């Protein structure tokens, strides 16, 4: 089958572990382990297409050294992750941005904008800023919620999507 390398990033807490895993085995798990980073993959039928994700949930130590970044250089598309209850996670969005065109090399790199909890009532990011600044990047942002499972399949398909879009180009 056809693999697609994702990379689940954002900063601790956003939900990056529970929406990898509420994809994966379709449940919701309070208080991962935040040390813990792996990959998971699973074979869906995307658009007609059966597909192999391969799904990196970063984790554990911010580290810069070039084994990291080629290590990071592998993924293929990127979902950025912010909590739509917390603006210190939303403005870190540029920095992986930054990180993630660094070590690609490139201003073309398949990423989705993910607005994760909005399950919650205590919004803080409002949904109109976020999709202001993902079509600047000229991505597509998406609101999710891990517990609910709401929009968590369409966010990671939509990467998929991208990335089949880059590779076709
Ligand atoms: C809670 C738990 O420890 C956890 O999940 N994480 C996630 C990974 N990790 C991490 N953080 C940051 O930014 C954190 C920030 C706050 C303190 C200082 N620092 C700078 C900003 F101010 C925000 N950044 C990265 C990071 F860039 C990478 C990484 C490293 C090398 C290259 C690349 C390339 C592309 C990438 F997408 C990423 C990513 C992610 C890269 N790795 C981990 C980071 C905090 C702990
Ligand atoms: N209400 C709500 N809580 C969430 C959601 N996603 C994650 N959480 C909670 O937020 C905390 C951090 O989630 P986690 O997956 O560990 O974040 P990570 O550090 O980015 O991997 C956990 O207690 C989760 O239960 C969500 O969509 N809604
Ligand atoms: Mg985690």
């Amino acid at each position: 089958m056809t693999e697609y390398k994702l990379v689940v990033v954002g900063a601790c807490g956003v939900g990056k572990s529970a929406l990898t895993i509420q994809l994966i085995q379709n449940h919701f798990v309070d208080e991962y382990d935040p040390t813990i980073e792996d990959s998971y993959r699973k074979q869906v039928v995307i658009d007609g297409e059966t597909c192999l994700l391969d799904i990196l949930d970063t984790a554990g130590q911010e580290e810069y050294s070039a084994m990291r970044d080629q290590y990071m250089r592998t993924g293929e598309g990127f979902l950025c992750v912010f909590a739509i209850n917390n603006t210190k996670s939303f403005e870190d969005i540029h920095h992986y941005r930054e990180q993630i065109k660094r070590v690609k090399d490139s201003e073309d790199v398949p990423m989705v904008l993910v607005g994760n909890k909005c399950d919650l009532p205590s919004r803080t990011v409002d949904t109109k800023q976020a999709q202001d600044l993902a079509r600047s990047y000229g991505i597509p942002f998406i609101e999710t919620s891990a517990k609910t499972r709401q929009r968590v399949e369409d966010a990671f398909y939509t990467l998929v999507r991208e990335i089949r879009q880059y590779r076709l180009k």
